[PDB]
């Protein structure tokens, strides 16, 4: 039999880090 | 007899933001 | 007949940084 489909996409990424200083 | 597994999938998408930095 | 699907795609990146911090 041909391959199978792709498979689905993976989970979202973790959060970007944490912003500068305040002004 | 069927065909092989299909590849992975795509990657996810990016993640949220990140938090507020500090004051 | 076709394979079964592959496995979920890999993780997505880092979210983009948070935002400044207070005054």
């Amino acid at each position: 039999g041909p391959p199978g489909p792709p498979g689905p996409p993976g989970p979202p990424g973790p959060p970007g880090p944490p912003g500068p200083p305040g002004p």
